[PDB]
This record gives structure tokens, sequence and C-alpha cells, in this order.
DNA sequence: GTCAAAAGAAGCGGAGCTTC
């Protein structure tokens, strides 16, 4: 244990004694950190890191010498060297800001003088940086090595942090702001997706600084310093960046939106470099110079990414051997730049791509104020996607004379839900624009004959890209439908692309030609299709046409179908057989494809089935209130408003109701995953308001282009035939808005009752400022909930089966009950340990527990089985990062601001997280994992969770393997996996040791409403073990069903499009049988197996 | 309560209570 001397040699002049038992000033940097066994950072021991690395970055030969490599990244040329010289000089500036801030901190309130006299200011929340200072005269100064290395990390973060930030949805913004997800004002989500919160900016910064420091944490040192000192350094660098205008600080006030919300939230945005910046072509030069094993970098040629050991943001969960092999298989896949599409993007230009694929140039007075904010977010996405692709291209272009032959590899990690995800925000897997420029798919096709199987594959790839629903029709019908389109509407776009692949130029009206020809088919993959087809037409050798065009083996209602197959526990019903067929499980029909099923057997998928069930449930709700005219008129209004703006809702001339699969897509998926009805209603209202705000922009665009046009024609002219027909549509809109915002349905004793809000919408509409806010959004939501959503939920249940709902409820309850105990015991063991440390003189409050002490508490929970094992997958549902455990500030900056909460990796309440965890995990997660590791695993693909892009040459076998992987996935039993660990939890849990806050939470899940309030510990313990019993019976049932189903002749085409189903070769033939006959025969085998286990 | 990642600022004082 001579490591005390080791780090003292490196940092001898730091203020303080390197022992916690000393009485003077104690140096907590040398107590918290040690030198690593093997070198991590090349700046360790350097007198002046900024000078040393600047010298390294000054030339290619010096960079090669510093990194001890023979050859350096060829993108690091003359222009890039010039820009790094300038960024290095900027590092000197940030370092200079940091020094003046320290000086100011030492002077204010005579802290410097007090600290020199013995005051332990280095243990304050805002003074932990005094652990890295040195004595200089009658004052203090930074340790230059530590300061400059931190600045270097700050510079790398400044360059690439934005391309690594997480995408924030509406739910995320809701959690930050404290405003209900449904009631969020327009554009606010866009504001918070562009910015970084305090914790977001600091944690990413502190991660960099600490790694750049290149030291190991001391397991026996308090978290308040091990995690606190680099966080303190991060907070100061951020404050320095605010001063230099590299980062813009925005304190957003919530009382401007929701007056009784008192949150003021800091939002931080990194100033973007101009996209033509030479540094964009190689932004990881510092990272690759400082670190022996750099995180951030592109992987070219045969430089393959390492395989991550632990689950993403779950350090307690190790990736299984099978998961690691999958991650290796995907990281081995070579990606290639498709030059034609890059050239196409480049020729169109950023502006015209924004025009074509976004909203283009915004006229902020021909646009509704709320509608403009949606369009700003649509442009931001496309523009950032465009810049980020061309930053990659520029680096790729430098690797070789031909870009199309440079192999690119991508890093992957396994998430909490067992999904293989490409790291970085804008990659082929996450960005559609990038997806069409960098492909792993490629094939040499014989297209000299339009009767080749190669040309059939080519047609399938074009049709799917052009928005033809290829899984709904056979290949032959697909072929004819593609021809009609190519020779019809697309012809002028094809002609324009033919000329582009001849002269290399586009016409001035390019956006117009593409927009008119594609219409609703407009997507990036559709632009690929026009490109690849026109390239084929001009091709010199059609016998050997090289193309990255792909076919996606796409899961048909993947989530819901997986849940139905994996978690239904009862006896087989005839409805289940018909409904599961909608997802590709065909019983007693050898070689049946999804194509044949949709065209000859059943054209309704699971979304449509639930939509038709919603229609039936609406008719049953109307009967219950047949004489109640106000209620009948209220349903009529909601449906009138939806029909008016949404394509999926249609009302006939005689009042006939027609609903399309569209409105059920998102609700069906999230309902099963445990989403509440109110969240669904909010989203439905949000898509209604979106279309209304958009229509207001259309009004202004008509009013300015014709000041004589009526308000009715301006809003409904594109829909109606005459003036009076438009006026009655305007009459509908104003009527519907009034009654739906002034009256709401409330459920009293199981009976719906209408109530006045007293906040109804009325007044002359101003199409510019028109906004539906606060009480009015809540009103529409209430009507949507009781008249549309609740009927749909009943329809969803009817479709997927009550047996599945029961299972998911049991799964949710079990995992919730377990997570509450884990969270509470952890918190209590933390408080137990913090009580002990108070009786310690060397310890002080503000310091936390040591990592070793936190490992002791985590390991003490092993008997409660926090992990769920499948044999090939591991899940930790409770696992989270949260500030509730420490409940204290970790560090502040030197202005007493930027107060970073101490986040601890600890268990938390699961909520309904258990359901998507297991469904996605053992469903699509397990499928893709299998698809990467199986015997004869499809190569050169791009996996996107429930869909796989395959090269045109291998569409047949890859699709069959995919369906085989689905079948393998359906051998899983997630409920058994949950039961296995919940049973261990039930044998070791003491419910009495739980807090009354935690005890009530378990009561919510375990007991019926009437029994909660104040039940005994023995009462909730009995109910918890009842759920254990329930789990066993479900798991028993799922196991039997799977075994029984395996004995029967099956054709599986869930990953549909190509028409290549997997056959299980079950010996028991069930052909020429009705679902009713099939159910009876399957149940005969069920009880046969059930009595075999019995004895 | 879908999930795939969390997440208020700041004066006075040196923690954590407090007000916007
Ligand atoms: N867990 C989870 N997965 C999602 C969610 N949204 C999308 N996904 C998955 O992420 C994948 C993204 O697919 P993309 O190819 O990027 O396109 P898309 O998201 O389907 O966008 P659209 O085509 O407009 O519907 C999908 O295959 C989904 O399975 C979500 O909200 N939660």
């Amino acid at each position: 244990e001579e490591l005390k001397e080791g780090i003292d040699a490196v940092y001898p002049s730091l203020v303080g004694t390197a022992d916690s038992k000393a009485e003077g000033i104690k140096n907590y940097f040398k107590l918290s950190f040690t030198l690593p066994e093997e070198q991590k950072s090349r700046t360790v021991g350097s007198e002046a890191p900024l000078k040393d690395v600047a010298q390294a970055l000054s030339s290619r030969a010096r960079y090669e010498l510093f990194t001890e490599k023979e050859t350096a990244n060829p993108a690091f040329n003359g222009e890039v060297i010039k820009r790094y010289k300038e960024l290095m000089e900027h590092g000197e500036g940030i370092a200079d800001i940091l020094r003046s801030r320290l000086a100011k901190f030492l002077n204010t309130k005579d802290v410097g003088k007090r600290f020199a006299q013995g005051t332990e200011a280095n243990r304050w929340v805002g003074g932990k940086l005094l652990n890295i200072v040195e004595q200089d005269g009658d004052t203090f100064k930074y340790n230059e090595q530590l300061l400059q290395t931190a600045v270097l990390a700050g510079l790398q973060w400044r360059l690439t942090a934005t391309s690594n930030t997480a995408i924030k949805d509406a739910k995320d913004v809701a959690a930050i702001t404290g405003i209900d997800q449904a009631l969020l004002p327009e554009g606010l989500v866009e504001q918070f997706d562009t910015g970084m919160t305090l914790t977001e900016a600091v944690s990413s910064l502190a991660q960099k600084i600490e790694s750049y420091w290149g030291l190991s944490r001391n397991p026996n040192a308090p978290l308040g310093y091990t995690k606190g000192i680099p966080t303190a350094m991060a907070a100061e660098i951020l404050a320095a960046f605010v001063e230099s205008t590299d980062v813009v600080e925005n304190i957003v006030d919530m009382s401007e939106i929701d007056p009784d919300n008192k949150k003021t939230i800091g939002l931080y945005t990194i100033t973007e470099l101009d996209s033509f910046d030479p540094i964009n072509s190689f932004p990881t030069a510092i990272e690759e110079a400082v670190l022996v094993n750099p995180t951030e970098k592109m992987f070219f040629g045969d430089d393959i990414p390492p395989v991550a050991n632990t689950q993403l943001r779950n350090p307690a969960v190790r990736n299984t051997p099978e998961q690691k092999a999958a991650l290796k298989a995907e990281q081995a896949t070579e990606f290639y730049v498709h030059t034609p599409m890059v050239q196409f993007y480049e020729t169109l230009g950023k502006d015209r791509i924004l025009e074509l694929m976004g909203a283009g140039t915004l006229n902020k007075e021909l646009l509704n104020d709320n509608h403009a904010k949606s369009l700003e977010g649509k442009n931001r996405s496309v523009e950032d996607s465009y810049n980020q692709l061309f930053s990659v291209i520029e680096q790729v272009r430098a690797q070789s004379e031909d870009i199309s032959t440079v192999p690119i590899h991508y890093a992957y990690n396994m998430t909490r839900v067992g999904r293989m995800q490409m790291l970085g925000k804008y990659n082929p897997q996450s960005a559609k624009l990038v997806r069409e420029a960098i492909l792993p798919t490629k094939a040499t096709l014989d297209l000299s004959n339009q009767n080749n199987e190669d040309f059939s594959a080519f047609q399938l790839g074009l049709a799917q890209a052009l928005d033809i629903k290829v899984h709904t029709m056979t290949r032959e019908v697909m072929s004819d439908e593609l021809t009609k389109l190519l020779e019809g509407n697309l012809k002028p776009a094809i002609d324009m692309m033919v000329e582009f692949n001849t002269t290399g130029s586009l016409p001035e009206n390019a956006v117009d030609v593409l927009n008119t020809a594609l219409g609703d088919r407009k997507s990036f993959v559709a632009l690929m299709a026009l490109m690849e087809y026109s390239r084929y037409l001009v091709a010199e050798d059609k016998s050997a046409f090289v193309t990255p065009l792909y076919v996606e083996a796409d899961g048909v209602t993947n989530g819901p179908i997986n849940a139905m197959m994996l978690m239904t526990g009862g006896l087989f019903t005839p409805d289940w057989i018909r409904n599961i067929a909608k997802g590709g499980l065909f019983i007693g029909s050898p070689n049946k494809t999804m194509n044949e099923h949709r065209s000859t057997a059943d054209n309704n998928d699971l979304y449509q089935a639930s939509t038709n069930a919603l229609m039936e449930s609406l008719g049953k709700l109307r009967s219950n209130y047949a004489s109640n005219m106000p209620i009948q008129s209220q349903i009529d209004s909601l449906l009138s408003l939806m029909d008016l703006f949404l394509p999926d809702i249609n009302l006939g001339e005689n009042g006939a109701l027609e609903l399309k699969r569209g409105i059920a897509k998102n609700p069906l998926t999230i309902t099963i995953y445990g989403s509440g009805a109110r969240g669904i209603a909010g989203k439905l209202v949000s898509s209604v308001t979106d279309a209304i705000y958009e229509r207001m922009s259309d009004v202004l665009k008509a009013r300015a282009k014709d000041p004589n046009i009526s308000a009715a024609m301006a809003m409904f002219g594109k829909q109606a035939a005459s003036e009076a027909h438009a006026e009655e549509l305007l009459a509908r809109f104003l009527k519907d808005m009034e009654t739906l915002t002034s009256t709401v349905p409330v459920k009293r004793k199981g009976v719906l009752e209408l109530q006045s809000t007293g906040t109804g919408a009325k007044g002359k509409i101003n199409p510019k400022t028109y906004t539906i806010k606060g009480e009015q959004l809540k009103a529409l939501q209430e009507n949507m909930l009781h008249f549309f959503v609740e009927p749909l939920r009943n329809g969803i249940t009817q479709t997927v089966g009550e047996s599945l709902v029961y299972s998911t409820e049991q799964l949710q309850k079990a995992t919730q009950i377990q997570s509450v105990v884990l969270e509470d015991m952890f918190k209590q063991r933390v408080q137990e340990k913090l009580a002990e440390k108070a009786k310690d003189p060397t310890w002080k409050k503000g310091d936390f527990l040591t990592q070793k002490e936190l490992n002791d508490i985590q390991a003490s929970l092993n008997n409660l089985a926090p992990m769920i094992e499948t044999g090939s997958q591991t899940f930790y549902i409770a696992g989270s990062e949260n500030a509730e455990v420490a409940n204290q500030v970790l560090a502040t900056n030197l202005d007493d601001r930027m107060r970073v909460p101490m986040s601890i990796y600890a268990p938390a309440q699961a909520g309904v997280a258990g359901i998507p965890f297991m469904t996605i995990g053992t469903g699509d997660g397990m499928m893709m994992q299998t698809l990467s590791t199986m015997k004869g695993a499809p190569k050169n693909t791009l996996k996107i969770f429930d869909g796989m892009n395959i090269g045109l040459n291998d569409i047949t076998d890859a699709s069959r393997k995919a369906n085989e992987a689905v079948y393998t996935s359906w051998q899983g039993n997630p409920i058994k996996n949950v039961y296995e660990s919940y049973a261990k939890f039930m044998k070791n849990v003491d419910f009495s040791k739980l807090s009354p806050e935690a005890l009530e939470a378990i009561g919510k899940s375990a007991l019926e409403y009437d029994q909660r309030e104040n039940a005994t510990v023995d009462d909730i313990a009995n109910a918890a073990s009842l759920i254990e019993r329930n789990l066993r019976n479900i798991a028993l049932g799922v196991d039997i069903r799977h075994k029984v189903l395996d004995k029967v002749n099956l054709s599986i085409d869930q990953m549909a499009a190509v028409g290549a189903p997997y056959q299980n070769n079950g010996k028991i033939d069930l052909s020429n049988m009705t679902p009713e006959q099939q159910a009876d025969e399957l149940n005969k085998l069920f009880r046969e197996e059930l009595e075999a286990r019995k004895q």
C-alpha cells in the first residue's frame, strides 16, 4: 500500500496532508485518487499539458511521436492543424478565465486567508477545488498540470458533446419542468431538446475531466471527493465557457407558463461551429492524443470497436457472454459511403433539403405562432442531421481516394431493455438522412433481365421505399403496383434523376419536381429509390449493377404480438389464433406467408382489429346513453372535430363512422406497456391541435394571397366544393370547439356526467396568435378520454385477450413490489451507515459513503434477487441514477451557483417499467441477439430493433433466419424469469422493516382499494405471496402452451416483406381446420401435458 | 405512472433552510 508515496511524487506541492486522520488541512485529491497500474492518460507527469499537446498537435510527425504510432489519421492535414493551433490558444483563454475566478473566490469573504489559517474550506460544497491548489506567496494558485488537463477535456467536450447528447421526448421535458406531459406548451419540448440541463452538462464534462486526469478512484475514499472534485472542476469549466460564449446560459422560468410552478431551470447550449469548419472533419484529435484508449473516434478499416462489458448505464449488470457475442457481430459489420446519395445531398444543398424534407424558409407571419415552433424543431432535426453526415464524409474522404471503399465500423452497447444500440445521436440506426448515405448493405445484381430473381428483389426494395405496403401483397402484385407508380406519378422525378446521373446537375425546380411526384411517399429512403432506379436506367452494365438498396424485414405489430405469444397463460381461444395470425404465426398452413394472409385470409392487422373493436365499444357506449341527448351530441362533436383535421377519422354524409388503423398504432403499443389512458388522450388531442395550428397557417397563406377570401374558404376551401359547404364546416369547427372546451364528462359512480368548465373557448379567431392553452387543453383531453380512449382500451383488451392483460398486471405488480423494497432498504442501509460516520471524527457531513461501502449495501440486497436472468439476458428493472439517496449538493461553482445534485447509482421504484422491459427484452431484443449469434447468422445487415435492413442479394435467407430468430424468441418465458427471482425475494423479504411511505406503495399494487388505508404488515405480506402464486400458474401455462405449439405444424412470418417464412416441422398436422377446431385440438394437448407434470 | 438516462435557481454560510 505504498500508493500514498506514488501520487505524492507526482503532486508534491498540493496544499494539505494525505491522511484523513491529520488535524490540519487534509488534501482530499491525494486521498481519493491513485496512479493506475497501466497508463491511462498521456498528460500524467506533464508540467504544462496545454503546451505539450499544442506541440503534439502542431505537426503530423509530432502527433505520431506523442501517440507513439507509426501513422496518424490522414484527416489531420494542414487545414485541421491550423484550426487546432487556434483552439489550443483558446484553451489558454479558458485556463485564464479559470485562474481569475479562483483568485476572486479566494479574495471574497477572505476565504483564502481563512483556509491558510486552518478553516477547512476545501471540504465545502463550493471549495472542493481547493484540493488541487498550491501555495503561492500569501495566496493560492491552481496546479497547472491538473488545471490544463481539465481544460483539454473541456475542449473535447466543447467539440463533440452535442453529437453525444440524449434525445428528449415530451415525457423527459415533463419530468424536468414539473408540468403535465399533456399540458406542455408548444415549442417548449423543442427548447429543452436543444439545451442541456445543469446535471446533463456537468456529468458529461466531469466524466471527461476525470478520464483525462488518468487516475483510479480510491475505493476507501468518500464519494464527496472522488466524484466531487472532478464535478467541481466541471462546474467551473462550464462557468468559464459561459463567460467566453462557448456555452449560452438560459434560466427558464416556469411561472411564465404555469404561474403556480416555481421552478427556474438552467438550460445550456453549446455554440455551434460553422459547418464548413475544418475541425469538423477531425474533432477527436485531442481525445486520441490524450487517452491510450480513446472513447470518441471514428472506426475506419480494420480498427474495430471494443466490446462493452456492462449494460449501458447499469454498471451492476454485466452483458452476458451471448450478448457480448452479438455486440461483437454488429461492430464487425462494415459500413460504406454510397457516393451517389452523398453527391445528391450535396447538389441539392442544405437549404433545398430543408425545403424538401423539413419546412424550409419560415415566413413568421404566414405561420401560426405555435405551428412555427413545430416547424423550427423539424428543421433543426434535418439540418443537424445534414451537418453531422457531412462532418463524417469529410473525415472519410481523407482516408482514401475512393470513399465508397472505406470500411466504417460503429460502436454498440446493450441497453436496459436488451436492445443493441449504436452510440452517438446521428448514426445510420437513428438518423434516416444518414441511413441512406452510409449502408452496410450492398449487392451485385443481374438486372439484364426483368425476370431475374435479382430484379424481383430490386423491385421489392424500390416498392417498400416508395411507401408501397409490401407485406400486404404478394411479390407479383407488388411488381405490377411498382410499375404503375414508376411509369405514372414518379416518371418526371425519374427523368430528373436520370439527368443527374448523367450530367451531375439538378434543375432550379428540383424540390418542386420531387415534392409533386412523391406526395405522401416523401422520405429519405424514397429519394434513395429514385436514385437507385435512375442509376439502373443509365447503367452501362446492367448484368453487374452495384447497389446498397435494401429490403427491410419488418416486424408486423411486433411489440403487441410478442406480448401475446410470450405472456398469454390460459387455454387456447379461437380469437387468439385469429389475432396472432395477424402477426405471422400461422397454424396448419405450411409455407404460408404474411403476404398471402393479408391478401387471401384477413386484410385487418392488429391495429385495424382494435380500431374495429373501438367502433363496437363506441356503439355500446351510445346505447348506454341513448336518451341522453347532451351526451350523444358531445360524442358527435368530438368525432366531428377529429374528422375535420385527422385523416384516420372519417364521417360520411349520412353519419357513417369510418376509422383507419392509424389512430390505434401508438395507443395499442403503449397500453400493453402499461401507459395510462390520460396520456393517450393527451397525445390524441396533441395531434388534433397540431393540425388546427397548421390549418391556421393555411388561412394566413390564403388571406395574404387573396384579401377578398372568406374565413370559411381560407380554412376549408381545400376540402369543400362550394362557399356554403365551407361555411357549414367552419360552423362545425366553432361549434365543436365551444362545446368541448365548455363542457366535460366526469365519471361519478360508474356513470358519465357532463359538467360546465366555465372556461369555454369563444371570441373572434386570430390565425396568427391562435392558441389552445391551459384549461382548454385539459377540457378537450377529458372529452377525448371518456368518449374515445376508454372505448379504445376496451377494444384493445378484446383484441389482445384478457389473459395477457392479467399477466402484464401481475408482472407490473410483482416488479413494482420488489423495486419498492429494494429502493427503501438501500436508503435505510445508507442512513444506517451515515449514522455510524457521525460518530467518526475524521468524517464530516457533505462527504458521503465510500464506493466500497456502497458496494456493501448493493451486495446486501442479493438475497432479494434484484436481477432477472433468462440464461442469455440479464435485467435490472429497479436500477437507476437518482439524487434521492444522497439528498445533498455534490458540488457548486466558485460563484456558489451551478449546484449539482449528488446522484447515486441505486434502485428506485419501477412503476410500470417491468412490462416494456420484459416484452422488448425477451421479444425483439432476444430476437436480434439470436439473429447476430445463430448458426449462419445474416451478415452485412442493419438491425433497428424490430426491423432488419438486408442487402438485395440475401433477402430470402436473411428473412427466414429472422423468422427463425422470432421462433427462438417465442421459446422464452419472461413471467417464469420474473417468478424465479420474485420467489427468492419472497423467501428473504421482511416487510416490517419498511418505511410507512414504502409500505403504502406495496399496498397499492397488492390489495384492492378498500383494503389499503391502514392494513397490517401481515396483510400486505399475505397479498404479496398471492401474486407469487399467480406468477407460478401463468409461467406454468406459458411453458405448456409453447411446448404444445411446438408439436404442431407452424409457419412463421412475423418479420415480413420478402415472403420467406420459417417452418418448425411440427408433426401434428392442423390443416383444413377452423380456429375453433384448432383451439380444441391444442387444448387437448395442453391437458395431456398438464397431467404428465401432475404425475 | 409506458419504457429505451437523470434533471430548479440562489442568498447566506460553510449545511440546508429558504423564497421565487
Ligand atoms: N422503446 C421505444 N422504442 C421506440 C419508440 N419509438 C420508436 N421506437 C423504436 O425505434 C425504431 C425507430 O424506427 P425508425 O426507422 O427510426 O423510424 P420510426 O421511429 O418508426 O419513424 P416513423 O417511420 O415515422 O414511424 C422503431 O423500429 C421502434 O421499434 C419509443 O417511443 N419507445
